[PDB]
Parts: structure tokens; C-alpha cells; sequence
């Protein structure tokens, strides 16, 4: 079985749970305002910054290298523009860094620094979603908050260096399937993807609440 299929099958259940989380249900209802959208995007800024920083560190490591597509995929630059749009010129010291965001970042650094063979689990969870369902989220955001079709404020959901996200996603899947894979890695990667999904749900549920030792559970634990 291909890694791309294993990951899809292993995360289909938690995905349904994530899209039905309180925050996401509200989002899909067009009930999230500027305040809430800013919190999520600011958090993603931190998350992608750590994610892509770890990707850089391991770009020449075979366990991830085949998926090194910064020009087409990386979102940090886009999020920086979005932060300027939503938070202004001095967004740097204005954006929040929530407990759930902090712990997501913490796991990303552990993976990138200690278990790089699992980095693909995290890139899959975020990027492949961005390239697909993220396009639906983009439409919801535009309609709800009156964001122009030109893209300002939604650079994160826009991929200027790709002709068709659906097409690129197919390519990414195929390259994911070239990574050296053994039962050990496969088992662990699919398990880490579930954790990645959970870290996202914890974030979104933490933000929802804000809007309304190693074994110690995360502060934003469900
Ligand atoms: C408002 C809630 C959400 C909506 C509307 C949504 C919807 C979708 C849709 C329509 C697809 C494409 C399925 C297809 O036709 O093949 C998709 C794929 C995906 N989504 Fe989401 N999604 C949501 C939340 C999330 C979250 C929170 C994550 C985790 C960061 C996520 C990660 C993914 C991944 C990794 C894929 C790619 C699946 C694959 O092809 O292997 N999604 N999503
Ligand atoms: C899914 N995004």
C-alpha cells in the first residue's frame, strides 16, 4: 500500500472529527469574525514557521527530501504578508502565541530535530489540506469577511507558483510514495499524522474558547 493511501485512510476518521469541531462548524457557518480569523492565521504563522524551519534542516535527508518543494508549497512568506494585512506594520510583536500553538510548535521541533522520518506526517497533514479543503475554507472566508478575489488577507490560501493545486497534490502524493518505506516507518508516520490532526483540533478548540513532565498532557488538551 502506498504511503499516500495509508495516510489518507489513517486520517479519514480524525479528519471528520476535526471539520466538525466547534470552531470549524462556526467557521463553515460564516460565524467567525476578524478577531477569530486573526487568531487562527497568527497561530498558523508560528506553526508553518516551525514546520518549514524543520523542513530546511532536513532538506537533504532522504526521509523527506523528495518532498522539498519550497517554491510551490511553503506558506511562511504568504503568512507574513497576511500578518501585515491583518495586524499591520508591527505585526511582529502584535500577534499572539497561544498555548496550543506553542505545543504544536514544540512537537514539530521534536520531530524535525529528533524524528525527521516522521516530518512527512506533519507536512502531509497541513499542506495536502491547504491544497484541497483549504480552498473551500478560502471561499468561506472571502464570503464571510468580504475579502477581495484579488487575494489580500488570504495569501496563505493562494499558491501563485502552482497552476492547479489539485494537480500539484497529485504530484506530492506520488513523491511521498517514493520515500523509503518499511513497516516501522509506515506505522509511525500514520500514527504521527493522527497526532498532527489532534494538535490542530486542540488549537481550534482553544481558539473557540478564547473567542467565547514529557508525559504531562498539553494545557490545550481536549
Ligand atoms: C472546516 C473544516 C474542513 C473542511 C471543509 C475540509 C475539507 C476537505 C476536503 C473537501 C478535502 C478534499 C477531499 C477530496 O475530495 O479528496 C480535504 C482534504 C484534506 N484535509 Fe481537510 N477539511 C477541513 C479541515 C481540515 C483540518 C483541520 C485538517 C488538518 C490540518 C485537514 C487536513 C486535510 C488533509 C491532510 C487532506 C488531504 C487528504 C488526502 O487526500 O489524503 N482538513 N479536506
Ligand atoms: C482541508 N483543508
Amino acid at each position: 500500500q502506498d504511503l499516500s493511501e495509508a495516510l489518507k485512510e489513517a486520517t479519514k476518521e480524525v479528519h471528520i472529527r476535526a471539520e466538525n469541531s466547534e470552531f470549524m462548524r462556526n467557521f463553515q457557518k460564516g460565524q467567525v469574525s476578524r478577531e477569530g480569523f486573526k487568531l487562527v492565521m497568527a497561530s498558523l504563522y508560528h506553526i508553518y514557521t516551525a514546520l518549514e524551519e524543520e523542513i530546511e534542516r532536513n532538506k537533504q535527508n532522504p526521509v523527506y527530501a523528495p518532498l522539498y518543494f519550497p517554491e510551490e508549497l511553503h506558506r511562511r512568506a504568504a503568512l507574513e504578508q497576511d500578518m501585515a494585512f491583518w495586524y499591520g506594520p508591527h505585526w511582529q510583536e502584535a500577534i499572539p502565541y497561544t498555548p496550543a500553538t506553542q505545543h504544536y510548535v514544540k512537537r514539530l521541533h521534536e520531530v524535525g530535530g529528533t524524528h525527521p522520518e516522521l516530518l512527512v506526517a506533519h507536512a502531509y497533514t497541513r499542506y495536502l489540506g491547504d491544497l484541497s479543503g483549504g480552498q473551500v475554507l478560502k471561499k468561506i472566508a472571502q464570503k464571510a469577511m468580504a475579502l477581495p478575489s484579488s487575494g489580500e488577507g488570504l495569501a496563505f490560501f493562494t499558491f501563485p507558483s502552482i497552476d492547479n493545486p489539485t494537480k500539484f497534490k497529485q504530484l506530492y502524493r506520488a513523491r511521498m510514495n517514493t520515500l523509503e518505506m518499511t513497516p516501522e516507518v509506515k506505522h509511525r508516520v500514520t500514527e504521527e499524522a493522527k497526532t498532527a490532526f489532534l494538535l490542530n483540533i486542540e488549537l481550534f478548540e482553544e481558539l473557540q474558547a478564547l473567542l467565547t513532565e514529557f508525559l504531562r498532557q498539553r494545557p490545550a488538551s481536549l
